[PDB]
């Protein structure tokens, strides 16, 4: 918070969670460890699988809309 780098975009091939690039191909894996595969949210954005995790431990969110994802468990019930 209250620290900035210049970074201050919107991406759609690139976890912005640490930046580094997120994206693959349809028959060939891009990315080996399957822990950062490009998890696909509810309401359309994708963050590394890994990278996903570890920002929802902290704010269960979509850190690109604000809109609230499920839970951390990955299947919210009421
Ligand atoms: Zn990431
Ligand atoms: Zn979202």
């Amino acid at each position: 918070g209250a620290e900035q780098l210049q970074n201050s975009a919107n991406d759609d091939n690139i976890c912005i969670i640490c930046m580094d690039e997120l994206i693959h191909s349809p028959n060939q894996q891009t990315w080996k460890n399957k822990n950062k595969k490009p998890k696909r949210l509810p309401c359309g954005h994708i963050l590394h699988l890994s990278c996903l995790k570890n920002w929802m431990e902290r704010s269960q969110t979509c850190p690109i809309c604000r809109l609230p994802v499920f839970d951390e468990k990955g299947n919210v019930v009421q």
